């Protein structure tokens, strides 16, 4: 930064600019940063609370905080989100610009029950972004602490901490320890400000479209194929006795199912089906026991949300995959709630290309039939990738994560975040912030020991983030109208996506991007 | 077009030019276009014939016709096909040029049983190609209606129609309706002609070679490995009692199966085995019941032909996969025939890299053995892709489809048409053609109602299509002779791939591209 | 036109181009033109059918036809209409381009019950547009005969005819007679084509927005005015006796109605209220008797639809103004139908600025009160314009008229078509078309008499019209989502705005432009 105490270090700019094929969404917020761990790095482990072999962990908690803006509703208003999803077949991020400014560091003293807060003008904060991706990257794990959806809210910066390898609650030899004061970081007083600019690597557009066709129906309904299939292994029964014969027909309008096809549905990893009407569910706890989960190094980790698959079948609304959806809270919901409080997203738009998450991929022959032996088949619950598969990624939601970091590995298959958004090798850097320690008066005779005695203080200020988004226009020749995301129209006690009488902003429903349709 | 009634709008050119590494195959045909649906767009659905939940559909039938040239024998004579497959390791399309010309529109009137046909000189046809891929793409579904194999035949243009999303026999909200008079289309009288040129996107060469080695045999037979494997978990029995011991040998000439390898066979999705000798098949109808089929949105769709896999084992000719082959008709075969009438293709050339379609991929251990517990394994009927798999695509046949359109999706795995040919994001555009309506005399007092009264008329003309193909030469150092595609040699009542006494052209057998061999 | 018989005189182009702030909508149709009045100009009058003093008329019917493209659905598909109304605050026409081409003139002869139709190559049609507005302008009267909504339909050109001044069924001295062969007109054979280009005069954008505020509520709810009003003419009663006093309060949050305001609702001309539930209506025929109608030269003409006013009150959906709405037919509705067959439009979006069509404008004091005299007031059913009135024009609908011609008069007040659309001093010219007479063989000895003997013939061809529209973008800062025009979403037997099984295109509902909101 440049000037001194009585000069503001940056303006409030929160806006959205729709120009041509791009949109630039700027958002500004006010934040508050406490002092974490009394300026201490501490190791954390599951030893303190026994938990279970699956939940064991080992790691470190740091005094540093961090800035999270990895949810769309940070950058989008409900109206701006509506322009996007109604008018466009896809979008991707292009550029990023981050700013801290108008920094204030307060000192707080407690005497005789009365708490007093005063400006500390000479105290600093430390801020650095990790550009080289050297620290553990905890973004993209869909935690709390992101900038709020509503510009008028004030949010508290979350604490930074990370996990590493472990054996039980202990640490193995490969466990890493990172001191974050071992990086260069800019130190800022009230006149100083912080900024950096970032540029997204090239990624495919998100698909904001739903298919208007299905794989199995891509044919011409009027015309008959020139390819035979095997229709019958017996002669047409007259009610007397079946006689062995091989009969071949041509796929045609009459029978589409038997007709030949070039393509196959996407892969599935199956999951249990749960009903929203309680009396239709089994009486037992199958949530963890009957769960679909993957086994890694003796740990069973639930598969959530998992491979993208349609949530329910054509006519069945009430069923949902046990682990196979994203679930959001309604406003004023605790960390433990019932079905009425949650907001539950479903992917019904991927039914054309994708299996239903709660049902089989297909069925496959298990044996070699003969004259005495009868044909047997087995059900395919899980299927990996086969040549000729097509699928869709999970949808992105106004409340959902924007990106996640692709791990650094020898290989990956079609990397995309299974929660949603844009897989990135070099995602937006983590921004880390801390209150610099201010010692309380030292003893006046030299002792080597650690101080532990500090002035309790916190800092506040504003942060603005600006992302440039690229749009993919809708080319469709469809005659009839599209589906659109609309407002309620009929009267109601309060406006959706607006504050109530008490001042509490709320988002009544999740909103996905897939409305406009295109051919498959 | 340019000139008037009595001037021909284009020459007949049907030929093939083999030059260097390319071949240019031009083919001309004569066509006839009727009037479909009495100039009406009509919705079609399975409601009219109940069928079954798997065969339900919803869609639209259009007055428009379309040109199909998506089979090799359109562009290739049996001799030209023989030069290709004997001399070359691969081929791919490069350029495309399409022409309509010599257009004639006849009016037909029926009085007192006598049908009279006359030229209508002022009537037009409408032709447009969809360059932007905005309409449902029904090509690549292997329907009839393509240009005939034999240049002297006349073919009738098929009717255009498409399917969209449905719930049962009804339409959901995403069902699309396309009016094809909502595109710009060129209107042509007898002097006018139509042309456009297309350029194929870059695709890999088809493999016209068969491997001369197998994955498991890629080793050196003379030399012994330096890698141990676990040969025995007991001591060599003397006929007294087995004793626990671990014994390691080196893979060598003696035991190749136990020897270590870098690669794995391609993925499989298994299918039932059917015998061409009727008495060896089970007595039951397993065709649909014992079928291998995939489940998509509550519909069971047969998997045909499916993932490329060898049709039968080494010595077993008579068995074939239930759904796992392409099947062609002999001349004069109905839409329902027995085994003698069909022409059945097999892939035996992919036995080196690919599983047998009718048998297991492998076997895998199902449990953790201990002192009391005995080792158990389970059979792998289906396998998705694993690191280190190699496979071959299904072969292309003189009768088979050339290309198919890769769907527009977020992801796909090794897209290739499972029927065969070249997967294309931007395939050759659909060419759509229609007879422009000519109204019968109007009533002479104004009524708003739809006419429904038209002059019955049809159009004929010639169409030529020219594709430029790129060739991949045979580099082999193989000493001994290759296998080749040869003619019969011995006498027979009639020439193969030639007309009979009655004038009916016929193709006696399917012909694939894989003859010449190369190392694996 | 240029070339001869066997060369098409123009291409089919039907499309829509959305570029920046403009949209260019081209539409092509096929038409059929009969021979009207056996080539005769005939006078028409109400003398033939007595009717009533209000319905008397005098005029002329002409052999000429005319082209009508004065409805939006000619130029807009239901999807293109949806892009417009969802994304924009207004639109107006800019340019116009009209084309006739591919002309065909058929001769038709009837012998012994068999009707024969043949091309007549040397026969012509006559086409002229009236650029100087010299003929009676019958467009904008919302008649039938316009190009159909659906491009695949064929329409018959309506007959041209006009009315002039009359006394009863007779003609006064100012009655005008127009011969349309007294204008220059282009004569076209099958090779010839017709074209002209037109440019709309500058008009205000249509308002495609609904107001998000009302006139009476424009104030600040939190703050109290500095202006007093007279609250009470008696002292606050204690239950004993009222005492004369004058008391003044300040308009504030509590009482908004009494608060001072700068503006007034638009003018009203009142109309009767009819309920869609039959049992709530009076039992009588009040349709014509209780109608709202204006009296001009001894004729009572119904006021339809009339001055723009909200159709119903806030909570009352079922009521509608007797004459005060536009009413459309469902497909397959006769010229006499019941309530179920009609499609009825309502303006609820003008409730903020406009009176309810079925209720009073206001109430006004009728007398000078004194000590003995009590205050009296009268209801205002009709109100002309007052200083400080604001209002909204009636909405435009996909089925409704685009423009109407402002009469040429000494004065007008806020000219806009009361049906809807754009008032134009110089609207798009009338295009007039006729089949040129071809005489049957003359008698071979000279007679002066009129022929009356002609070859019966008709003509067909294609017509394309292209309008360039200018758009007004949506600038709103509104946080929450807008209302949008959406598709059905839930399943149904057939797609809306699409053909049925029989081929009949239908529009299920009327669609207005007002969805997006802006402040008042």
């Amino acid at each position: 930064g440049a000037d001194g105490v009585g000069n503001a270090s940056g303006n409030w700019h929160c806006d959205s600019t729709w120009l041509g094929d791009r949109v630039i969404t700027t958002s500004t917020r006010t934040w508050a940063l406490p002092t974490y761990n009394n300026h201490l790095y501490k190791q954390i482990s599951s030893e303190t609370a026994g938990s279970t072999n699956d939940n064991t962990y080992f790691g470190y908690s740091t005094p540093w905080g961090y800035f999270d803006f990895n949810r769309f509703h940070c950058h989008f208003s409900p109206r701006d989100w509506q322009r996007l999803i109604n008018n466009n077949w896809g979008f991707r991020p292009k550029k990023l610009r981050f700013k801290l400014f108008n920094i204030q560091v307060k000192e707080v003293t407690t005497n005789d029950g009365v708490t007093t807060i005063a400006n500390n003008l000479t105290s600093t904060i430390q801020v650095f972004s990790d550009s080289e991706y050297q620290l553990p990257y905890v973004l993209g794990s869909a935690h709390q602490g992101c900038l709020p959806p509503f510009p008028a809210d004030v949010f508290m910066i979350p604490q930074y901490g990370y996990l590493t390898l472990n054996n039980g609650s202990q640490s193995v030899g490969r466990s890493s320890f990172y001191c974050l004061e071992y990086f260069p970081s800019q130190m800022l007083r009230t006149g100083n400000n912080f900024e950096f600019s970032y540029s997204f690597e090239d990624v495919p557009f998100h698909s904001s479209y739903a298919h208007s066709q299905s794989l199995d129906r891509l044919m011409n309904p009027l015309i008959d194929q020139y390819l035979y299939y095997l229709a019958r292994t017996q002669s047409n029964p007259g009610g007397t006795a079946g006689n062995r014969e091989l009969q071949f027909y041509q796929g045609g309008p009459s029978t589409m199912a038997e007709q030949a096809k070039n393509w196959l549905p996407g892969p599935c990893f199956r999951q249990q089906r749960v009903s929203k009407t309680l009396d239709q569910n089994n009486n037992s706890n199958f949530a963890w026991t009957g769960a679909t989960k993957y086994h890694l190094n003796g740990r069973n980790s639930l598969v959530n949300p998992g491979v993208a698959m349609a949530t329910h079948k054509d006519d069945e609304d009430r069923f949902f995959p046990s682990s196979g959806v994203l679930i959001f809270g309604k406003t004023g919901a605790t960390n433990k709630t019932t079905l009425e409080n949650v907001l539950m997203t479903n992917e019904e738009e991927i039914r054309p290309t994708n299996p239903v998450a709660t049902e089989e991929y297909g069925i496959v022959s298990s044996n070699l039939q003969a004259a005495n032996t009868a044909a047997q088949t087995q059900v395919v619950n899980n299927q990996g990738a086969l040549p000729g598969m097509v699928w869709q990624n999970r949808d992105v939601y106004l409340q959902g994560p924007i990106w996640a970091k692709i791990p650094h590995t020898d290989g990956n298959f079609h990397p995309s975040p299974l929660m949603g958004g844009f897989g990135l090798k070099h995602p937006p850097p983590q921004i880390l912030i801390k209150n610099t320690p201010v010692p309380a008066n030292p003893p006046e005779v030299f002792t080597p020991a650690k101080f532990a005695s500090f002035i309790t203080q916190y800092s506040t200020g504003q942060v603005s983030v600006e992302i440039e988004w690229e749009l993919q226009k809708e080319n469709s020749k469809r005659w009839n109208p599209e589906i659109q995301y609309t407002s309620n129209f009929e009267k109601q006690t309060g406006v959706d996506f607006a504050v109530d009488s008490q001042g509490v902003y709320s988002e009544p429903r999740p909103i996905g991007t897939r409305y406009l349709t295109r051919n498959l």
